[PDB]
């Protein structure tokens, strides 16, 4: 349909429309942070690879092998959202109306809300397109469905990185995402929440905590 | 797009086009049998629920809650095939050409091939439609991707059954699928391969083995 850069941008956009429903309870804050980090890791990739400037990502059928993988992988992230959406639209068909109230970042503690917003801004600043498809908000209703998205986005981005020589560039980009967050409490939160989904963000946060501690 | 019965029939049809590539090695026969059983379990459901005769499944937006779930679930099985397809099209982009040779049921032992064909015939005999969409053959290349399909089709059909009162009817239908397979060797194979994916077929096979043994 659209070129690879267009698919990618719509991928990143999809996180914009996911809400977390009542059953998350006290896990809301942390789970949002994990979605934000997975979102961050995907957009980082696109920056490392200069998705909006490298013309290779600007055709509908690319010749190059690597661009074809990334086109495949990106189509597959979209399908993840599509499955999740459908699982959710059907919990709603059966649910007690109470559990249909979604959380917002007002419902986090101050420290977690600053981090959600800061992680979102980083990604906004990389999002070029106005021309994103239209989407509607939908909700996740259990820890398992969120883990599937989070874990599978992380494996997908692992393989996007494999396809290109940028793991050095990604490390640097990860340090830059963090150079303005100074307090250990906040760096601690990010080291922990990146865990098992963004080694790069985690090592950076780890590096920074030790740097203050001497 | 199409009504629920049309979606369902295309679901069942999708198994028709999945091939198992070289890396399955000696696990080929068993893994095919597991796909066949998951295929069988899905078509069983459609029969139990009279998918081609109950008019409720013959509209594009149904009102009924249950028909809406099944419409949702069926769309989600299709997405499974769609994801798998894409994962496979990208192993092929990277693969050694040797691993691109697929197995056929000539490559089973006699006993397993009779069971593959017999499980296929049962389902053919329930497939009404000529008017199925067009599809092309594609290959699975690892044990994990097949397990995802097999296990997730089984959970999906669990929930299709939940949505309707037919678990009695499904048990009966499972016994009927088996009333002509007489030899214990064959019933043993089916009891084991149904394991963790078709309790109904398994209990039936178990029941039948004990019946000969006295």
């Amino acid at each position: 349909a659209l070129n690879v850069a267009g698919l990618f941008n719509n991928c990143v956009d999809c996180f914009e429309y996911v809400q977390l429903g009542r059953p998350f309870g006290r896990d809301y804050e942390r789970c949002q942070l994990r979605l934000d980090i997975a979102k961050a890791r995907l957009s980082r990739w696109g920056e490392a690879v200069k998705i909006n400037d490298d013309p290779r990502f600007h055709s509908d059928a690319p010749t190059d092998k690597s661009v074809q993988l990334a086109k495949s992988i990106v189509e597959e992230i979209l399908l993840l959202f599509e499955s999740a959406q459908k699982t959710s639209k059907r919990y709603e068909l059966v649910a007690d109306q109470q559990d249909l109230v979604v959380f917002e970042d007002k419902d986090m503690k101050p420290i977690g809300r600053a981090l959600h917003r800061r992680l979102n801004d980083l990604v906004s600043r990389r999002q070029k397109q106005t021309s994103l498809a239209k989407k509607t908000a939908w909700a996740l209703y259990d820890g398992k469905s969120l883990e599937k998205i989070v874990d599978q986005v992380a494996r997908f981005v692992d393989e996007l990185e494999k396809a290109f020589p940028i793991e050095a560039v990604c490390h640097k980009l990860a340090e830059i995402e963090i150079e303005e967050v100074e307090d250990e409490a906040s760096l601690t939160i990010l080291k922990d929440a990146a865990g098992g989904i963004d080694a790069a963000m985690s090592d950076a946060a780890a590096q920074k905590i030790d740097a203050i501690v001497g």
